[PDB]
């Protein structure tokens, strides 16, 4: 079978699995699987949530510079569609096997064997992407997908799917030149390492023999590939994942999502999605400039409570001074005092999240490449220059976005307002905008979804995106009411004094509902009064015995 | 005129049911009646709910009737009781004295009921039950005299739903115009078309009355009462009754019975359906703060969005008298809306006012000079019980607000040890209303307050609030704002930015208030809270 080298270059979809234990540096672990699973192996064109995940029964930075380059060329450009990937979906007509392939009823058997072998032999952060790859074989991939868990040296990747194939090797292990074979095919060699490999491929299965087992892998995939359905499988993904969780109740009275959560990310640490409603300082330059003025605007943010910090320059509502001169500055000068440290050598929890509210590709270029953001939050959901997108992966850096619906700009978008079905046409527009990122390797999990509240909305039917908010439940959500007029609409009446704080007020109002909502983040300017809300509660939500009120009561009645 | 008329005077339990289908004036209707009972038939000490009611058929001229009222030959005595002998018996079933009229057994009761119902074969009504201390001799005088009061009122329907543990069904009844007259002149000073108009009326006496077990509305209101209760003509007590009946109208239909009949609580003179606002208190504290600025505040208040202004003049936690700090205020404030200028055809835009008073002299002072609606009571009534005996004019009945606390504003926070804190309190709260219920003064006029930094670490105040659904079938009154314990909640100019943070976080409570459908919040800050309201009611308003 020495046709595994040939150097003709094919085109193939591969779905992988990787899993950590490390809680602290699950996103850094991950990521860097990621960046080298891109270096090595092909194109990522979807990827799943990050989940923090049950088992199943019950240095980087300086390595990262100096890695082998890989023989193959990237294009960090832009795609619409994926004929490969298409065709991976519908199962259709895919060039045959390389390896030889065992049938449905033969590999089903294995699969029994090695489970049960397995359950006699006796936290998880998992994610699933999708790889368009030049590697020709599973086997090859798998050679070199031990070969990135070699250097990284902790981290688990499998193989889940590759192409339509069913396939189980059982005798395997091989010379240690077929090895360095494989990996002279597709990286460019610079000794230890192939010894600790040779041992470790004892046998090969596609799909991956815990894949229609592991809750966490169908949990992966119903993200990804809710409608696949492998010869192996007797329905789709999602059909099995439903089935499982259904199941999960019916006979055990465990709901299964209760101890596997959903992460989202903002910038390098785990946030269970639901679990915390953040809030976002706004800082609008433009409200001639005073860079020393709004740092300071900044750290009363801080110190008010926001874990995350928003800063635009243009107007919602100027004669010469450009967008870049008015936020450039005012990071720099941010970064310039938060640096000069007096406060502790352990900062790495006491720092704000800085989000650009920008849809200018110059900006934000500026932004990252001097280290001054690290969101991207993006009013046109990326519409005005997709390039944009290309700016929030780097070599070994991820950035997170806020994807935002809107129509047309401040000054045409009040008459905008004809919507078929307003709700779920702004969440299509949401999840379609999703889907682009995801092709293009943006990480699932570093999307937030933006309704665009009195954006291109009457003020019913702002009232009314939140009225239907849960519709937002298994996302990443991000909102911002704060003063904006649909909050006075809903009021019943030295004039506009009172009417700043009706306003105020009634965003606080929207504050705690958010919170019941369980919205992820919420955009406000001001931040001492919402945070006091958010306090107090929290505070009533603390129940200490979850189930005291009936003891209680029950003490009570028989007195 | 035989034992009827008899001159031994009895003292008998009596259960009625009150009935109006005038929605406006139900309250000013029912407690005329309840006036009127208390007059002339003896003493009321149980009330239920006021509830608004699905039907199961399956004008100021009554303030004027209130100034000509004939003298009652019995005594109303306004003394406090903590017992009444006969009520507990008629409870325990235990024996009255023998009926002076003719009892049918359970059989024959069953069957001539069921053939005045099957012989039986738009708007809500407003129904009340109460519970009499009576000294009339018998069912047959009670509800001669009934007719008397509902003929008087011109609207109105009295039942009577038991009397004593009789079985009594007379089938008959043919009354001469002469007798009925002498059974009025037992018990009332007769000094003309009334009494001719009664002789037909009363065809007939029905004991227990033919629906209790068969209308909701009834055993609705018998449940708040009595649920204990077991008439031999009934297969269970009221409770399982009641219970019985919303199981059932789940089953048989698909109905949730208690949707279509609502709970009221009255704050003033109108209907409020229990759980369906949060209305906000203004608190103003007069604490030498001159009339002029405190009736400004008042104004300002109003036009903020306050639903009731509560008005105190003693410190929380020299010489200068409460009365000389409130009444004065409020004297003002009367005297500036009387000039109603703006509006001299809106009248039911008047804030209702609370008084926040524990001494009986202030209260005796407002009371007599109409100035307040609300007695709010720190103590519950504790510190002086006789403040009981001024919610009740002759016409008038006052609504109180009963607060939980321990001890006075020095000693306080040291009476902190409570075994079971979120059911000593709401146990507490129901032993007091028990007692204003006994002593006649309408149920459905009794809020409870929780009395959140009264005796109360701060983390017990939290507890409290995450436990306050235990009053989801009561009229809930808290006070929240400014207190030492929201502060408590928040993590880490001094003072006036902790300042900032307590209204805040006030307005957090605002908001768990609104979700939890809390009746009246008590707020320093009324613009600010009506605003979070207006945001949360917009927000559940899903109308197209
Ligand atoms: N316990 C009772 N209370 C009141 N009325 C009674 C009672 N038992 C029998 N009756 C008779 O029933 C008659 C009907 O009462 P009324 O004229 O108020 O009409 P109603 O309200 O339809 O009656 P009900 O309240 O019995 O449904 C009374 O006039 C009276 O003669
Ligand atoms: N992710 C995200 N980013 C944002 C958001 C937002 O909601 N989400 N909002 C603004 C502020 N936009 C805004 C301000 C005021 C109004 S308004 O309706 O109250 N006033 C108007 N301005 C122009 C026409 S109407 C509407 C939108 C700026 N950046
Ligand atoms: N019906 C009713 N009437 C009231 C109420 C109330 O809640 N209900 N509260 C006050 C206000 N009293 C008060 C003010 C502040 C505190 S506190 O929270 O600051 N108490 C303290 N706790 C610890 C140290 S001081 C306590 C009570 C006055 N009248
Ligand atoms: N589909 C597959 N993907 C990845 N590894 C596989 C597969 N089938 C068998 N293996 C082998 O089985 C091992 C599984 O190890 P682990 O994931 O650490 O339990 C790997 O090291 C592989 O050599
Ligand atoms: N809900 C309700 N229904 C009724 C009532 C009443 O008081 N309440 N009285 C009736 C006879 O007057 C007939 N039907
Ligand atoms: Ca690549
Ligand atoms: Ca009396
Ligand atoms: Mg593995
Ligand atoms: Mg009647």
């Amino acid at each position: 079978q020495e046709l595994i080298l040939s150097e003709e270059n094919k085109t193939n979809i591969a779905v992988l699995n990787l899993g950590t234990n490390d809680r602290r540096n699950a996103v850094l672990i991950l990521e860097t699987a990621l960046h080298l699973v891109e270096k090595y192996l092909g194109k990522i064109i979807n990827t799943s949530y990050l989940y923090e995940t049950v088992p199943e029964y019950i240095y980087i930075n300086e390595l990262m510079q100096n890695l082998e380059e890989s023989k193959y060329e990237e294009n960090k450009e832009l795609i619409d569609k994926c004929e490969e990937y298409e065709t991976f979906l519908k199962n259709g007509k895919v060039d045959n096997s390389i390896l030889k392939e065992v049938n449905v009823e033969n590999y089903l058997l294995e699969c029994n064997n090695i489970i049960v072998k397995n359950d006699e032999i006796m936290y998880f952060y998992n994610l699933t992407v999708v790889v368009k790859t030049f590697v020709n074989d599973p086997l090859s991939m798998l050679v070199v997908i031990k070969y990135i868990e070699e250097l990284m040296k902790i981290i688990d990747i499998d193989i889940l799917f590759f192409n339509d194939f069913t396939i189980f090797m059982k005798n395997i292990k091989l010379e240690k030149n077929m090895i360095y074979k494989i990996l002279s095919k597709y990286i460019h060699l610079e000794q230890e390492i192939i010894n600790n490999m040779v041992d470790n491929i004892e046998f090969l299965s596609i799909p991956h023999v815990y894949t229609t087992h592991r809750y966490s892998i169908l949990l992966c995939l119903n993200d990804m590939i809710p409608e696949y359905k492998h010869n192996v499988l007797n329905n789709t993904i999602r059909c099995l994942y439903n089935k499982y969780v259904s199941r999960m109740k019916e006979q055990y009275n465990i709901n299964i999502k209760e101890n596997n959560k959903r992460i989202y990310v903002l910038k390098d640490r785990i946030s269970y999605l639901k679990e915390k409603t953040n809030i976002v300082g706004i800082l609008n330059v433009n409200y001639f400039v005073e860079p020393k003025r709004a740092v300071q605007r900044m750290f009363e943010m801080i110190n008010e409570g926001a874990s995350v910090i928003d800063i635009g320059g243009e107007s919602f509502g100027n004669p010469k001074i450009s967008e870049r001169d008015l936020v450039v500055p005012v990071l720099q000068l941010f970064q310039k005092e938060w640096n000069d440290i007096k406060n502790k050598i352990v900062k790495c929890d006491a720092k704000p999240i800085i989000s650009i509210d920008t849809i200018n590709y110059n900006v934000f270029k500026e932004c990252v490449d001097n280290d001054l953001v690290d969101i991207l939050n993006d009013i046109s959901a990326c519409t005005n220059n997709p390039e944009i997108i290309k700016l929030l992966k780097k070599k070994n850096k991820f950035y997170s976005v806020v994807l935002m619906h809107k129509r047309g700009n401040p000054h045409t978008m009040d008459k905008l307002t004809n919507y078929d079905n307003l709700v779920y046409d702004i969440k299509n527009y949401l999840e379609q905008r999703l889907n682009f990122l995801v092709l293009n390797g943006i990480p699932r999990y570093r999307i937030l979804f933006d309704i665009g509240l009195g954006f291109a909305k009457k003020h019913d039917q702002s009232i009314k995106l939140l009225q239907n908010i849960h519709v937002y439940d298994e996302y990443p959500l991000f909102i911002g009411y704060s003063r904006k007029r649909f909050i006075t609409h809903c009021m019943n009446d030295d004039k506009d004094q009172l009417l700043y704080q009706k306003n105020i007020c009634g965003g606080l109002a929207i504050a705690s509902y958010s919170y019941y909502k369980k919205v992820d983040l919420i955009r406000v300017h001001d931040v001492l009064e919402t945070k006091s809300v958010l306090d107090v509660l929290t505070k009533i939500d603390q129940v200490k015995d979850p189930n005291s009120s009936s003891v209680d009561k029950l003490a009570a009645a028989l007195e």
